């Protein structure tokens, strides 16, 4: 049974403290196939948010409650929620850098979080309330807007630099933040190096003034192979070069509940023995295997 998607789908949205925007989140997650939504300025009196403190302004929505998800209590606070998505090395951070406050304290805590999780795959979803060309702000957002705007910008970019962080906000997308005073880009999707983020986009799904950002996250450049049936079904699968045929067959079991002892995979006109690896058979990125039932 389980899942048709190969990788996790994530949302990121500042809900502007609105009950209605917070309460539409489950339907939006269902509609778009989101596993996790990293939220800021939630309406906190709801029942479905992992959130910390008395008046939280960051949290995580886990759509499917059976997904093993740990909230790191030692790394979390009202403005920053850290979760572990079990059970290898993927962590995620929802952060809200309140506009009324300096940015330094927030950056120091994020720094602390990154020290502790050194080496791990970490994704950070932050409403920065900062403007930088890194995430497609226009010159009129970060130049000639006063010293504080330039300082937030500078601190944010130094931090990104010092922690070797990757910004996944792509060119040619809608602004993340739309007010009566205009449009801006202040919502930022970061990761540590070697996290694979795909299909990053900004949507119009939420009724917040902020726009829901959506993207994909895998489990490992790890690759993608297409396991095809003769009925037209394609199982997309995240797999390492050195994983075994057996290991692949069990991926299919958990994804489709097909018993491995009744699975036959064929590549390059050759049946695949359980013992061997994806490399031994010269199976690389975007390769297509036949899955035959026996």
């Amino acid at each position: 049974h389980m899942d048709i998607r190969p990788r996790l789908r994530i949302g990121q949205i500042n809900l502007g403290g609105a009950e209605d925007a917070t309460r539409e989140l489950p339907s939006i997650a269902r509609d778009l196939g989101l596993d996790i939504v990293l939220v800021q300025a939630q309406y906190s009196m709801v029942g479905f948010l992992a959130q910390c403190g008395a008046h939280p302004k960051a949290g995580v929505y886990i759509r499917n409650r059976v997904l093993p998800c740990c909230v790191l209590h030692h790394l979390s606070s009202t403005h920053i929620t850290v979760v572990h998505i079990g059970g290898w090395d993927l962590y995620m951070v929802s952060a809200y850098f309140q506009y009324s406050d300096p940015i330094d304290p927030y950056l120091h805590r994020l720094g602390n979080i990154l020290d502790r999780l050194r080496g791990a795959r970490v994704v950070i979803c932050a409403d920065t309330n900062a403007h930088s060309p890194l995430w497609h702000s226009l010159p009129r957002h970060y130049v000639g807007r006063g010293q504080e705007v330039a300082d937030r910008r500078a601190k944010m970019e130094d931090f990104i630099g010092a922690r070797r962080l990757v910004v996944h906000n792509a060119d040619g997308h809608l602004p993340t933040f739309s007010t009566a005073n205009g449009e801006s880009y202040v919502d930022v999707t970061l990761s540590t190096r070697g996290v694979r983020v795909s299909e990053w986009r900004v949507t119009n799904e939420s009724s917040s003034d902020h726009r829901l950002i959506v993207f994909g996250v895998g489990g490992g450049g790890s690759m993608q192979i297409f396991v095809k049936t003769l009925t037209g079904k394609t199982i997309t699968l995240e797999v390492e070069p050195s994983d075994t045929i057996e290991n692949v067959k069990a991926k299919i079991q958990d994804k489709e509940g097909i018993p491995p002892d009744q699975q036959r995979l064929i590549f390059a006109g050759k049946q695949l023995e359980d013992g061997r690896t994806l490399s031994d058979y010269n199976i690389q990125k975007e390769s297509t295997l036949h899955l035959v039932l026996r």
